[PDB]
């Protein structure tokens, strides 16, 4: 045994989990946590649920690195239940493992990363992804992980976790995630 | 990440997930999604729940691939809560994979498989399996996957899924489901 | 298939298994199942929750192999709800694992051992752990398993399966129990 390694999938964590943020409210002084999101370029994009941002007087972001930005909601789009925020980025952020020819399989392992520290489940994709239907799986989706991202055992993501048939949770595909991004951050909320 | 392979167990699911099937009742006219089952041999069995099919008009099968067949009921038994379907089979009937050899040990890993699109989930052996207990898994077993295929990272199937001390699910070991389908196809209902 | 061998943990179930126990009550007569119990040394010292013992006018401890002992209570840590108990070892008592250099990272597999027959399910380390946080897991972790052993995928103890944010069990992180119980062997219980 102390010879040899244990299994896990700490690598995927290592790699993923520093992109996870949580995401938070500044009411007036009150502080409240919203949920998690996900960084998703250098420019300071960053994803979460329409929900968590829904009725938010400031929007604060704060990194697992001990960095703590203000964001700005660049738009939302309700059907998918999602929303993108910005921020400024210093030389260096964090940013989500993306692999754009990565074609997600039914079995394959995911963990769902999210930030209400830093907490971490296993499952599958259970069945693959308005547009589209959803990707499935049983790993926990909670309130302490929607708006948080879901990664293979690469750390690739494959979605944004989302809440809202039992036992299964729900993230929007990273392909869908990734076009309703750009068109919100060109239009702003689009239809 | 773009170079390597990702951690999954879809090689058993895709091994496996074709022989699963749903079930339906066709009451007169109305349609209902009665639950899963598994397509056992090329003469064109099928195990399934007793609870499933208890009160069937008239019982409908439709395979992955898209074919829709009627089944008639063969038999069943009250205390393992199985049933044994039968429908024509046109040549080419996708089957469960079934290796007799193979003895299941806690901590196996194992899918469960049903369709109510197709819904999988993942777990191990908690405890190996009337006449004898049944085997226990993590893996969540729920209505969408009642009485489909529990297999392990080779496909090969351990148990029938079945419902009804949390957390836990049940499925019945394939070995005894083997002897019950017989039984139930010499003689019917046995006791 | 049939060559191939199914993926499994069964390994980490056959070193750890053995050293987890049934823990009962024998009260006058009555019996009744208390939890379930880890055996750490050859001295026979064994690891519980404190909430397991709290109200036993007589502690009997049972073994996966059939031996059946009575054990006396050393002492307990309320905070921790942990309790130790001492047993006179015949020669050869099995242990669970241990290896001190062993450092638990986010993403190990573990499995929740617990003897209810003997109960094994399987999740992750989602967070490493009074004097400190708890090791937090999504393995299912219920009475059945509380006082158990979580172990990685090589059977070395992590920490011990306690109960008492959804969707998410706890174990105290095996360095923590280990230090509790020495000073627990030493004083009694301690403050």
């Amino acid at each position: 045994s102390t010879d040899e390694t244990p299994a896990s999938y700490n690598l995927a964590v290592r790699r993923a989990a520093p992109a996870v943020v949580n995401v938070y409210n500044r009411g007036l002084l009150e502080i409240r946590t919203l949920g998690s999101g996900v960084i998703m370029d250098q420019r300071g994009y960053i994803i979460t649920n329409k929900h968590v941002i829904n009725d938010a007087d400031q929007i604060i972001v704060a990194l697992q690195d001990g960095r703590v930005f203000e964001a700005l909601l660049v738009g939302s789009d309700s059907l998918t239940d999602l929303a993108v925020l910005k921020i400024n980025a210093t030389g260096g952020l964090p940013t989500i493992p993306i692999n754009a020819r990565r074609v997600p399989h039914i079995g394959d392992v995911v963990l769902a990363i999210g930030n209400p520290g830093q907490t971490i489940t296993q499952g599958i994709i259970s069945a693959t992804g308005g547009r589209q239907n959803f990707l499935q799986t049983d790993a926990s989706i909670n309130h302490g992980n929607s708006g948080g991202a879901l990664v293979n055992s690469l750390g690739e993501l494959m979605g944004i976790n989302t809440l809202s048939p039992e036992g299964i949770g729900f993230a929007i595909p990273f392909q869908l995630a990734t076009k309703i991004m750009d068109k919100l951050i060109r239009d702003g909320r689009v239809i």
